[PDB]
């Protein structure tokens, strides 16, 4: 490419490295992720430049040269992984986790209004400022190639934060699976300890009937004819989402209960969940 100069590499992504990087011509710091090569991802990523929301990570161009995708994007200072490791002994206070809360649904509700999923939403994902905002990062090439196994770098995609409707092998995936993810990365933030820390497909669906029950044709409608659903599938019993949560207030439990909704029509949308008496009291700390 020969027009940036790369300060430092900053991660891994899903589909290629990312740099920090500055533009030679501008002084311009950026975020340059290299993705190497097919035209349906170009044109995959093309419709993310007009994806614009303060909570959606700023795409600023999309460069595809030597059968290389570099994208462009703003440069924040930390994902919420490192935020959260950082925190494991204090715990990040509930007005930034409430902070992070809204912004994130409010992020979700721009995408979901436009019918664009993340589909792997996670702490890795979200890339903080100093500013106290929190922005959505790494999606826009699920809805073309889904959600790989593994990176690029063979690192395994974890599966702590995939909604059960996917799990279970349905291949349509509606808005819902973004909120389901929100509510792991929610229960997260207060526990500071994964919700559904899986290592396999069947190992995360087990993990999820063992705290929320075993879903059957009551709570919902259709699950036992799931692609992947099995009879034989163990039948836990629904636990106490107090116990699961501690110290969540009643507001943040019942947020959290409608967001973890086995049903994907039952679930809470991005939209109602932002009107949740959870936020009535939000604000906008920082780091």
């Amino acid at each position: 490419m020969e027009n940036f100069q790369k300060v430092e590499k900053i991660g891994e992504g899903t589909y290629g490295v990312v740099y920090k990087a500055r533009n030679k011509l501008t002084g311009e710091v950026v975020a340059l992720k290299k993705i190497r090569l097919p035209s349906t991802a170009i044109r995959e990523i093309s419709l993310l430049k007009e994806l614009n929301h303060p909570n959606i990570v700023k795409l600023l161009d999309v460069i595809h040269t030597e059968n290389k995708l570099y994208l462009v994007f703003e440069f924040l200072h930390q994902d919420l992984k490192k935020f959260m490791d950082a925190s494991a002994l204090t715990g990040i206070p509930l007005p930034l986790i409430k902070s992070y809360l809204f912004q994130l649904l409010q992020g979700l509700a721009f995408c979901h209004s436009h019918r664009v999923l993340h589909r792997d939403l996670k702490p890795q994902n979200l890339l903080i400022n100093t500013e106290g905002a929190i922005k959505l990062a790494d999606f826009g090439l699920a809805r073309a190639f889904g959600v790989p196994v593994r990176t690029y770098t063979h690192e395994v995609v974890t599966l702590w934060y995939r909604a059960p409707e996917i799990l279970l092998g349905c291949k349509y995936y509606s808005t819902a699976v973004d909120i389901w993810s929100l509510g792991c990365i929610f229960a997260e933030m207060v526990t500071r300890r994964a919700l559904f820390p899986g290592d396999s497909e069947i190992d995360q669906l087990f993990r999820i009937f063992r705290t929320l029950g075993t879903p059957d044709e009551v709570v919902w409608p259709g699950v036992t004819s799931m692609p992947d659903y099995k009879p034989s599938f163990p039948k836990w019993a629904r636990q106490d989402f107090s116990k699961v949560v501690p110290p969540l207030d009643e507001d943040g439990r019942s947020l959290l209960s409608q967001m973890l909704h086995y049903d994907p029509n039952k679930r809470i949308s991005a939209k109602a969940a932002l009107a949740h008496p959870f936020f009535q009291d939000v604000t906008k700390p920082v780091p």
